[PDB]
């Protein structure tokens, strides 16, 4: 299964898939790099037998709580992994918060994100974040 | 954790959560009822310590392939579980297909769905489906 | 064109289409009822020749600013009008805010809404809002 | 108002805003370039008084029918215009089709798109489309 390994976005987030078999996979998701306070558990599913010549449909979930922080939000990513020699994952993501009944309309944010095997340079991360941080960065 | 148990929508789909602990849960998802050919594995995450007076943020994923069928698609649900005496889960869902590069724009469908502990009557399921089937029903 | 007229949701919002011709339409959108401080200009487009036996694809936009308030947000609705004797509009909506570059990830909320020709009772509006206000209600 | 003028994406689509005043704007949208058969009418709204230091919230709609073609779909874009010396519009889009009641779940596609004042080179358009066409390209 091709989704195994480490994946980077353009803003400095890192997803690590540690195990993948029979349509399920598991790992971690860090919005930062190398700090146990913004790493979180990840779980997902994938198409274990994709149609010839197409990408591999994928999806996964991350609850933004660990032993050190709780943002009271959970994100899901939905998209596909594209092999070839240039490996990519293209997704749209949703981030949902727990709310009171009156605040249910402002419970879910929507965005997009793209992952690559090529770790971007720190210079590229700074230019990209300056144009805008488009991946979820929930505080506190 | 409140999400344990069986959940129904208004169109005849059934989600069963068999295990939930430390922010993770697992189970099955059936678009039909009681037939091993449209049951699929489910995995997700939830907020294990929600803020007082708010709903519990949740998310989960289902790959639409089993031993009998493969739709080449994977769905993710994002929303929150609301306790009280009237227990509900309100979500928005995404369904992503594997595609060629030229077809990437038509890879992801978007919708909404609401789950209840009250199993609807067959009469209510028929009236609801006649107004429109708004939950994912991917063929073949 | 069938979209002409007045449309209600279940939470107390009212959309009035005053003119519709050649694929375009115009009107107003009130999150309240009968108060010039939460009425806003609406503009949209529709399919002027839908396929036989299908709904009519629609879309429209509302900027949440008038002479009395400005929420600094703009919403878009996307879906279809369904005729027959029971007329409905089913949509998903997006609400986007202006942000700094660092806050771009929290710029867009996502939701769903359904419109009917039947004005709901005030009792039905209160029960529905108590279960949750799922249409956009941006403050200030 | 800054949104006036011509905007390009990375896949070869062109949006022209011909008029903008008092929170409304109008123009055209071409998925191709310079051919009256894939140009369509556009209408939208914007925040006419954005908060200092933030982007300008925007939204607009395009029905994919003209005198020569009808795709039976309507798209909406939701996001914000960002000024400075590097002018951009970042959006998420929805494309909704008219359907039968049973097919309502597959009525709406979701995607993302980014617009610039810099017209990309034909070489850049080909490389980008080869990685994937991520803007709406509805056939027939």
């Amino acid at each position: 299964p091709g989704i195994l390994g480490t994946w980077y976005n353009q803003l400095g987030s890192v997803m690590v898939v540690t195990r993948a078999a029979n349509g399920g996979f598991v790992g971690t998701y860090e919005s930062a790099v190398g700090n146990a306070e913004k790493r979180y558990v990840m779980t997902g599913r994938y198409d274990s037998a994709p149609a010839d010549g197409t990408g591999t449909a994928v999806g996964w979930t991350v609850a933004y709580r660990n032993a050190h922080r709780n943002a009271h939000s959970v994100a899901t990513w939905s998209g596909q992994y594209v092999g070839g020699s240039q490996e990519r994952i293209v997704t749209q993501w949703l981030l949902s918060y727990g709310t009171t009944p009156a605040d249910q309309w402002k419970s879910t944010f929507l965005g997009h994100d793209e992952f690559t095997r090529v770790k971007p340079s720190a210079a590229d991360v700074e230019k990209a974040r300056q144009l805008g941080v488009t991946s979820a960065n929930p505080p506190a």
